[PDB]
């Protein structure tokens, strides 16, 4: 309900994000795409990240909701 | 959900400052802006999406209204 | 939660102190103040909501009051 | 769980000591009091509640086959 | 449609296997049984291994 | 409605090597041979079964777009 709208926002308004994984590392780049389970983070090369492995997504600049 | 939702909503409404402890030991601070079955929107300097499954404990900076 | 509830509820009502171990090795301590399907509210110097999915084991400081059948 | 129940119930009926290893490395020990879809009740000096999702391996002190 | 034929091939051919857990622990033995949730590993005894705690399973040889 | 099937499928056909990062940090490099809903058959010295719920990110050594 919030997950997609959030993710969809970072993508549309193309804004860099610092994805912190459950393991304890911080990925970066832009949100190329996403579905129920995975998120395609397009940086140098689009790497697939599992949502179950994500701890928290952190945006650089704000983004509307509506 | 006769606890989690009421607990979170009261924090959200009253804007009670919370400390969210991640399973990986990381401590996040701020207040609850909103939430659903799967994520919580924490707001501090910015607004970050936190996955519930990665959350350990949520510690309010003060007692919550359950009545 | 066929077994979960009767277990947590007994600890709550009888006000029995417990130690909650998280999947990361952390040891919480206090009283079961409340619970539902996904979370447990532990009380101590403060009050906090603990997610069940982050819990490994709940160890009571002593067996609850047992009766006949 | 067509295996979990038979496996755990065998330990219960035979009163066989077991070692329960948590996903965090810690090992618990004692007897199997009871169990359902989500949890195992392990008895030692006291009866403690163990979530199955936090379990890696269940190891009996002896063969139950 | 993959893990079952994969696991059944290990029990039907009685091939030793290595089960690595998410915590970094390695388990050796033979696949005695497996269902939708657990994997019965056989050595000195038969232990019940939850799939949710299994990261990988590499065949011995 | 699907993102990981095509992502992994193309990485399979194009024979592109990958570096799989498990939730526990460690990394398993090799080629993707097959994959169902729950696991990914990783090829290398041997063919090992990798449970998806243990994967954090799938990082390809080469890119794949169109």
């Amino acid at each position: 309900l919030l997950q997609d709208p959030f993710l969809n926002a970072l993508r549309k308004e193309h804004v860099p994000v610092s994805i912190y994984l459950v393991n304890g590392i911080k990925l970066q780049g832009h949100v190329e795409s996403f579905d129920q389970y995975v998120v395609l983070l397009r940086n140098t090369v689009t790497q697939m990240v599992y949502k179950h492995a994500i701890s928290t997504v952190v945006p650089a600049r704000a983004v509307n909701l509506s």
